């Protein structure tokens, strides 16, 4: 690793506490709170929080996840992709996120090849059609990252371990989620991510 990035949905953490926890920045949501998700005070990142993080010399990265499970964003394929990508782009810009920075679209699942080809490919192609190939990031397991890389879908890859081989890091991944909810920072549960490549989608 080149440093740690934290991700969290339950609340907003003062940048001084992210820095005190040993992280060099955070991966933050450019998404709304779904029904049943009003507790996700960490969604979406606001301009004031982005200014706090950057102010303390911390890195910022954008990710998108609205639904989950039975309401996973990618289920609706192309039509779902344009609706979610537009909103993510709008929220990223509202928090002062530059258009030179990507947004990591979430595949918070362990899909089959059938789900990938029939639903995730049109979903991710819609993200590319809205914000561009160069701005399309993908949060997925290493199997899904490999399928996307092999298809030339997406430019940034953030590996999760649900459906990835034990102890494996995909050689194309920019970021790797290595720990889920095993830490609390400023009263908020956080996930830990390792930076693998020097250009990983940081705003600055």
């Amino acid at each position: 690793s080149l440093g740690t990035l934290l991700d969290y949905a339950a609340g907003v953490i003062p940048a001084s506490q992210i820095r005190a926890a040993g992280a060099v920045g955070a991966i933050r949501y450019v998404s709304d709170r779904r029904p049943g998700g009003a507790w996700m005070l960490g969604k979406p990142i606001q301009l004031s929080e982005a200014r706090d993080l950057s102010g303390n010399g911390l890195k910022i990265v954008s990710c998108y996840q609205y639904g989950k499970g039975s309401t996973a964003d990618w289920l609706g394929g192309a039509s779902a992709g344009v609706q979610h990508a537009r909103r993510g782009s709008e929220l990223h810009a509202a928090a002062g996120g530059p258009t030179s920075a990507p947004i990591y679209a979430s595949i918070d699942d362990n899909p089959s090849y059938e789900q990938y080809k029939n639903q995730i490919v049109p979903y991710l192609r819609s993200w590319e059609s809205v914000i561009g190939h160069q701005r399309t990031g993908v949060y997925a397991n290493s199997k899904t990252i490999d399928w996307a890389v092999n298809d030339g879908l997406g430019s940034y890859f953030w590996q999760h371990n649900w459906g990835s081989p034990k102890g494996y890091t995909h050689p194309a991944a920019h970021l790797h989620q290595v720990e889920i909810d095993k830490r609390k920072v400023g009263g908020v549960g956080v996930d830990v991510n390792q930076i693998l490549k020097p250009q990983f989608g940081q705003w600055a």
